[PDB]
């Protein structure tokens, strides 16, 4: 298959941090997708520059993070290093995402989370919807029984 379970220690302590922050099962699972502990320990920017840069427990992209949220509104692409805030500030992480959705919509927020300002002309080119339709399936299991809220259980998809 391309999608299951595997534990990982800690995790549940790290899914009720982020239920108490501000956050929804909607930012779980999508952070759930992202990285496999919900944490911020990958490489600086994911390795990305500029407006490619992620940053935070959902890998926000710069360009959709000065564009979108009021912690960054009006900042430019040089500033790309200022996202690095979210990787310590969990609150302004959710925070900084669920504003960004509501800026742009759900569709256009997932065309522009995964493709930057290029997906943002076409939300339903199948790249974006593959990944919908990943971080829809792994909300679903964590809305099918709240011991999932809190338990070690990662529910991945691949990509
Ligand atoms: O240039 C376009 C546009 O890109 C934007 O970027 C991204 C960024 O590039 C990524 O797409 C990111 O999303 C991914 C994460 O980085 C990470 O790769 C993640 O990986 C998961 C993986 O999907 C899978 O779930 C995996 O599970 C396992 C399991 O752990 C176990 O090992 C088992 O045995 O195997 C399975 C299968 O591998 O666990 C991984 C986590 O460890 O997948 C994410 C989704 O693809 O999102 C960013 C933003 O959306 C920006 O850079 C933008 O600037 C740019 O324009």
């Amino acid at each position: 298959a391309d999608r299951g379970t595997e534990t990982v220690p800690g995790l549940g302590q790290r899914k009720q941090q982020i239920l108490n922050s501000g956050g929804g099962v909607w930012d779980l699972a999508i952070a759930m997708l992202e990285t496999k502990n919900l944490g911020t320990d990958y490489v600086y920017g994911d390795g990305k520059t500029y407006d490619s840069a992620n940053f935070g427990i959902f890998k926000q992209n710069w360009f959709m993070l000065r564009t979108s949220t009021s912690q960054f509104k009006g900042q430019t692409t040089n500033q790309w290093n200022n996202g690095a805030v979210l990787n310590s500030n969990l609150q302004q992480d959710i925070k900084a995402r669920q504003e960004s959705q509501n800026y742009y919509g759900p569709d256009k927020w997932f065309a522009g989370h995964r493709n930057g300002e290029s997906g943002l002309s076409n939300p339903y080119t199948q790249d974006i919807t593959n990944y919908k339709d990943a971080v829809n399936w792994i909300h679903d299991q964590l809305a099918s029984d709240p011991k999932y809220l809190s338990d070690d259980t990662r529910f991945w998809v691949d990509v």
